[PDB]
């Protein structure tokens, strides 16, 4: 009934605020991680630095999306935002991959959206996923598992010399 | 026959052509629009600034489409651009409701467009049109609806002090 | 009926009316003309952006009467565009010659409407059409001869040499 | 069993992290502010600016009393964030009284904890939540509160002209 | 077996290295056409400048690709990079034929490519072919049938006059 | 029967072709190197930047040689340029290792030209080769050597720590 819909589909509007949820979801578990590698009993302060980063972007995508979601006529739909799987991270190493999984968690659900866009005809939408999350959630992905194979080939959980050198020279 | 002709089918061509004609066509219109602000028992200026320079995107739009069609191999065939359906546009809000039905048929029409590049497995034709035109013609029907909506709540067609301070304020 | 129109004669009003349609339409054979040089088989770019320079000129002019319109009190009637009476315009002289031609129109429509200011004693309009107009057109057609010439000399329709030289040279 | 904990006791921990959640959950009412005003039918730019800057500030708010989580020593227990109340926040009116309401309990809560960090004689604590979250609650409050004053005075549920001229000169 | 590898299915994986393959290949050629206008019996220097400059560019457009293939998980397989078919490229005008020839065919392999990636419902890929890749061929391919035009209506392969001003004018 | 050829012997002219063959060669093999620790499961960027610096060197090194070939009168004849001996260059101390036997190959064939030259009584060509390519040849086994004796004395192969630290220090 909003006088700017055209071609929006329902089932689109739903996809997309499904989405909105993932990625806040996806920066409070930034946000969690962040927040343990500040604790005293672990202290990497560029672990810290870097998935404080993270979480500020993914509140920066879901934003993108709510913006998306009035601009097609959608109506934002919020729902609770659930907590982390885990208080404790355990390590960087662990972190990572936790990341990691994440991010391609996302990314699973990004390409399950274009498909549902592809599938209901709607090209904006299509480009509008295509232009701003793929080929960031690709990079993502990529950069991710460029640190845990670093932080693996340099003996990572073992040694914490390892974390330690990668927080100074990678992350820092 | 063109030597730089590839992948554009005649359908392609021949729909290209009309969307040059739809553009220009949109940019006759809001020059109308425009010129009836600028009239001395009418006399909102900043309404008549706002249109006038959507009158010079159109035609900006309408030239990328022509420079598409040279690009491609294919031939432009201009026709007649029909004069607008009005010459007194009322009010404010009525030539903004007007816009924005006029922005949602160029929209349809990219949208078929779009469908005929996506069917003719056109993907350059398919990658210009989201690129260039669909997400400008979403935020264009945003900011219509935009517009719309405060004049509709400030009470435009009875009280021409809304119409004034909507000048003043947001188009100014 | 308008609290400003004074000294103003409905001939007149209907005259710029005719004036307007008939800029508009010499904007649209100009910018019919400038994406035929632009076209990967005759591809002469300095004559295309001459062209295009032209048409942006008589989009400028069509705006100014339109201003003058709603300056007395006039009202402004649009017409249909008429499309050009080329797509192929064949050479960059054959464009010449019929841009020529065009100004010359042009100017003797110009003239007709200064003679009907004159005969309805309008000195505002005729000095309207003196100041921004008459001047304009002669310099237009001075142009235009000279251009026209130094492509003959140079045995422009024969030899491609000629047209591409002028257009580095000359339109460059 | 932190080697930097010291005179922090459980309770003030735990009220730390439901201050945390509570922070958290504003943030995310203000985000559902913001994204209201941003839609077509309510089309308020400067709310939308207004209650997105409040929701930043309150996820830094958050932020900050995490980290005060970890310098005690204490460990940070991340909840579930609750959905807003509503989804439709029907004015600006009544989304500046809502945020009032919202300020006011933040406030009462913060209030509670100051009186539990004093009963436990932790005068860090209590010296953390006067210079960083009191002040700043009672100027969030005066100023909602001034708002709420300012839109009532000039009719703003009835007067759609209140809430745009508001919009305009007082969140501008 | 790629930790980063989402959606990407092997036939893309082998089409995007037959892709890199190529385009070292036109990479070659170019080099190769580039010398040959260096030679003291052509002595073409801005033709030399020019296709040196085509050669630079799409070395560039594999690199991409193999920047591409890592991103996603696959694994760079490089082949044979042939040597171009003529090493006495004839004339300026045949060089450009054949290099419009070439374009063409690296243009008709990135369309089977994007077929490949709109088949195996690939949007990452789609895009990324879309925004680096079938534009930059379009306007390649545009130049390269621009300058074959210019230089067939200059008299290019009996008049040296034409490929010296050629190269002076356009290339220069 | 160049008009620019003097002193300049058949089997010079073929030594240089081969030459040329040679570098590009050693280009498309630092190439292959420089894109495999740009792989997920490797990770050493700056062993990649490196790499691809070689690459691009070597490249000018050839289009230097070609230059040579054009100015004595020597006409250039291209071969394939075969792919490298491996896809999967193991380490960064292996790929090291295998860059310096590389460049000690292309030395050795540098030599045979300067005895070629020498015996033909080339002083230009012999001149050429000595200022522009010996030194650089044994500058560059020289640092390949200096990099494998570090790698081999921090214990690359088996602890990646040392293939981190080396990548950030000495190649950073």
């Amino acid at each position: 009934t909003s006088q700017v819909r055209q071609n929006y589909h329902q089932d689109s509007e739903a996809a997309i605020n499904r989405q909105i949820n993932l990625e806040l979801y996806a920066s409070y578990v930034y946000l969690s991680m962040s927040y343990y590698f500040d604790r005293d009993d672990v202290a990497l302060k560029n672990f810290a630095k870097y998935f404080l980063h993270q979480s500020h972007e993914e509140r920066e995508h879901a934003e993108k999306l709510m913006k998306l979601q009035n601009q097609r006529g959608g109506r934002i739909f919020l729902q609770d935002i659930k907590k982390p799987d885990c208080d404790d991270w355990e390590s960087g190493l662990n972190a990572m991959e936790c990341a990691l999984h994440l991010e391609k968690n996302v990314n699973q659900s990004l390409l399950e959206l274009h498909k549902l866009a592809t599938d209901k005809n709607d090209p904006h939408l299509c480009d509008f996923i295509e232009t701003h999350y793929l080929n960031e959630q690709v990079k993502a992905i990529k950069e991710l598992g460029d640190h845990v194979t670093n932080l693996r080939k340099m003996g990572a959980p073992e040694s914490g010399l390892a974390e330690y050198l990668f927080d100074k020279h990678t992350l820092g």
